[PDB]
């Protein structure tokens, strides 16, 4: 019975293989036939390539020597080599040509998904090219969705050699019989066989994924749509940065490049933006995930107003100062969203560009107090229950599992009317004792949010929502600026409080603003749909946040 | 008795003054004296450049009203702007010309240093121009050295109304005569001496400070060269990745741009780097200060195999897959130094570049056991010591404040002799109860070691030095190997162990090696020398590390 498979990564978690240029070139360059793959295996086991891929000699020291093999071969041949023949640039080409072959990752995550430890077992080598850097991106991406990664060039063994078989078994603590090990290459193929291993030849992907659907009796062709990579809190870089004597703000790290940083709402977490994560550190950002004064690991002090906007906002700028960050794009949801308008028209030196998700941008409105324009609208009900200190606190407070339970849902899930919460006397006075776990979430999840909640509870995150006023006369002296820095409105059509025509009216104070749109949408915008939200993102911040 | 020193930001703290160019503009377009000045003014408190530096509206708003009044000037004067003028472009080039002007600067650090509060009051506008970063930068880098930063769009107010100035003094919580307030605008100078503050109309920098020398009593002026600027431990961005169940990595996190990672020696401190941490990220990096493993926050696990070459760079590969960094830049001294160069012959796909403070490469030899290596040179004695577990560690963690101040000196000061440490039965036994304090470090620094040492003590630092025939038979699975990728080796010349003639023979297997040396410096090369090794470090990074 199957427990593990195994993957080769050239021409088989990789394409187009870095083999198949040799012959690609011979072609192009009307080469004898093999010229090149021949001098590629020159002098075999005892060969400058098996040195390469055993890690004995580096990928620049090797290019002299298949120089050298390549001349050898061609003479033999009666053959001439042009003027301007590069091994290097050849290779540079093939390598930076070589991408993931998506469906055959799908597939491994799939089988990892359903209890089997994966591998990748590949014969590579040391590269100090000076694109090296390429090829390691395309490693660290791959590398993360498996067990283990058996390098030819770490372990001094290389495949065919039956050692490596035998260190590959022995770190999957596994017997052959409970292995797939699918290659491309059929000598290397063998000995796993040889050991009695379920093995794949690998030419089209297709074919190869219908034997392995076959043999472990997996789906993993004609599979629904995959949601993004998702983040193991335990797995992430955690850093701490005081803003005050009193605090402190936590945030999770992922990648490299201009800084992007994550602003949940409320009653969120770091956490909300988990699949947003991966996705943006991925496309070439550096992501730092909030939690947001209130939550989780950060600080949550007791008074009203410590929560209010431009409090909130100096901390924000205070956290850039200290982590000596002369700017970041700033992406925030909900409450997250409302802030990041705000460090728009407050700090815009500080805010490379700004994005919200659902929250829109409404000016504060001189000539009527925030507490009446709150009442105006039915839907903002909820708010008003929030303004009593205690109140909320102790229904949300009295059973954490269904608070989490009862708000992540589903546009079609909807367990809360947010229309009379104060008049029925809470938010779950008509909501069951034991909800039903929504399709947006697991049960894990949701206890990783009662975990972060045990901590502080509900009173600081109450709280920004109890400085209306405060925040009315502060936005007040914002009420002859524009917003002209790179700007994005996200709206969720399913969201029945931030609905996408409260943002209408959004290009009279930001006239180059950028939209996006969600379909079947609520208001949990990142984790309803977190496809489309990665492609909005991902799109807008190569367009316009360099 | 004055004990608050205030600074203008334009025309004081930075220069050329971004007013100045209105001057040298109208000279250079032969334009009418005054002209493009009279323009920046027009309207007064009423005007448009009022309502900017009030923060009512931000620079892009303000630049076409700014040229509605160029015109409106122009008109009166009966002459005419160039068919290409442009107050944007005007304004791009003198805010990207003007940079922090140094001696005064220093001469607010110097203050600051013997118990002043200072501060910079300054007219400002808000920001939202497309290349607003490089004045971001700029007040980043200022602020840091300062107790308050008042920006005149910040607070609603501007000089010369007095409303500021009252402002100015609660923010201070000092009155008038206890103030010295420097500017360049005398009608901005008024509003400070009619309330009994000591004012300095600042015109040339020189007279400025022997003016602030005069009325401080402080010397300002002719100072010897300052030290580079410190880290304050509790204001630092603190990271924590886990790199196994049991191990956890902590470091310190600085600035944007390639990734720096910096690997201190036995027995330190990510805090050893303090004097290159600001200077790295000021100079377009992202530092990343580790805390080795063993040492302050990182995890101690007991045994001596966790502590072997391979271990501790296959989880600082983990550390950069975890943080999401294809690459880092690695920087390392002492231990951290050999660490650095074995990170470069394993995973050179891992490292951008390589660079060893005193720490040569050697190859293994494999004739010969590390052991006897080791013996072959008297002044390795001290690592034969260490080899016994607990005969170090309790004489080490005896007396912690004796340790480090016997331990960190320059090489006039040095209390240990590294010759005959066995034979003497211990590192301080002709070393004094009470060591002086060398001019290397503050009691301050000293009690951080202290502190930090408290938690896991010498075992996991001690247990480096007791890996070193695991080391020997995997650096001669390198042999073969030869460092291709950017290196840069930085001798100190009075390093009596690590001496400068040990890299020698390096140029064999680093041949395109760069090198650096600095003159009269002990062991301890970062407090030692910070200026040459930061200018050394930035040199290298901008040529070779992109
Ligand atoms: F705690 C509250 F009041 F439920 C809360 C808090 C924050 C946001 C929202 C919210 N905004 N838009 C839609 C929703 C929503 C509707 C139905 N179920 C859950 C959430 C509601
Ligand atoms: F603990 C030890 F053994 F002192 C130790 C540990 C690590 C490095 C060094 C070292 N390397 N080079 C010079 C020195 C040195 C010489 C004189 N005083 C202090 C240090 C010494």
């Amino acid at each position: 019975t199957l427990r593990a498979a195994v993957f080769d990564l050239d021409g088989v978690l990789a394409l187009p293989a870095v083999f198949g240029v040799l012959g690609r070139t011979e072609e192009a360059l009307a080469l004898p036939r093999g010229l090149l793959n021949d001098a590629f295996q020159k002098g075999g086991p005892e060969g400058a390539t098996t040195r390469l891929m055993k890690g004995e000699i580096t990928l620049s020291q090797w290019i002299p020597l298949m120089e050298e093999n390549c001349r050898k071969c061609s003479e033999t041949a009666k053959v001439c080599l042009p003027k301007n023949f590069s091994i290097k640039e050849i290779f540079d080409k093939a390598i930076s040509a070589r991408k993931i072959n998506r469906p055959m990752l799908q597939a491994a995550l799939m089988l990892r998904k359903k209890g089997f430890t994966t591998a990748i077992l590949t014969n590579t080598w040391l590269d100090d090219r000076a694109e090296r850097d390429g090829l390691a991106q395309l490693m660290c991406e791959l590398k993360m969705h498996f067990d283990f990664l058996i390098e030819s060039c770490q372990v001094g063994m290389v495949k065919p050699e039956p050692q490596i078989y035998k260190f590959l078994l022995d770190t999957l603590k596994a017997s052959p019989s409970e292995v797939v090990f699918l290659d491309d290459i059929g000598a290397n193929l063998k000995p796993a066989r040889d050991l009695g291993m379920v093995t794949i030849l690998v030419q089209d992907t297709d074919t190869a994924l219908k034997e392995l659907e076959k043999v472990t009796g997996i789906q993993l062709l004609n599979t629904p749509a995959p949601l993004p990579t998702s983040c193991n809190p335990s797995d992430m870089s955690h850093g701490y940065v005081t803003v005050k004597p009193r605090v402190r703000l936590h945030f999770v790290e992922l990648g490299s490049g201009p800084a992007v940083c994550l602003c949940h709402g409320f009653p969120e977490s770091w956490y909300s933006w988990r699949y947003q994560i991966p996705a943006l550190a991925q496309a070439g950002y550096r992501v730092l995930a909030m939690d947001m004064k209130g939550y989780g690991e950060s600080s949550a002090p007791p008074e009203i107003e410590e929560y209010c906007m431009e409090v909130l906002c100096k901390e924000m700028v205070t956290f850039l100062d200290k982590l000596g960050l002369s700017q970041a794009v700033f992406i925030g949801h909900d409450w997250g969203g409302m802030l990041v308008w705000y460090m728009a028209l407050f700090y815009p030196e500080r805010v490379r560009a700004v994005a919200s998700l659902n929250t829109p941008f409404i000016p504060a409105n001189p000539n009527m107090s925030p507490l009446e324009s709150i009442k105006a609208n039915p839907v903002f009900d909820y708010q008003l229950y929030f303004q009593e200190p205690g109140v909320a606190e102790a229904e949300l407070e009295q059973n954490l599992s269904r608070t989490f339970k009862s708000l992540f849902r589903a546009s079609d899930e909807s367990v809360l009317s947010m229309h009379k919460v104060c008049e029925a006397g809470g938010l779950f006075v008509n909501s069951p004792e034991e909800p039903s776990l929504s399709r947006m979430v697991t049960e894990e999840e949701i206890q990783f949010y009662v975990q972060q909640f045990k901590k502080s509870g509900f009173r600081g995150p109450l709280n920004w929502y109890r400085n209306m006023e405060r925040n009315w006369k502060w936005a007040c002296k914002s009420l002859g600026r524009k917003i002209l820095i790179p700007a994005l409105m996200v709206t969720a059509e399913k969201d029945f409080v931030l609905v996408p025509q409260m943002s209408q009216h959004m290009e009279d104070w930001i006239p180059h603003l950028k939209r996006g749109h969600i379909e079947d949408c609520g208001h949990w915008t990142q984790m309803d749909k977190p496809t489309e939200v990665n492609q909005i993102l991902i799109k807008w911040l190569d367009s316009d946040a360099r």
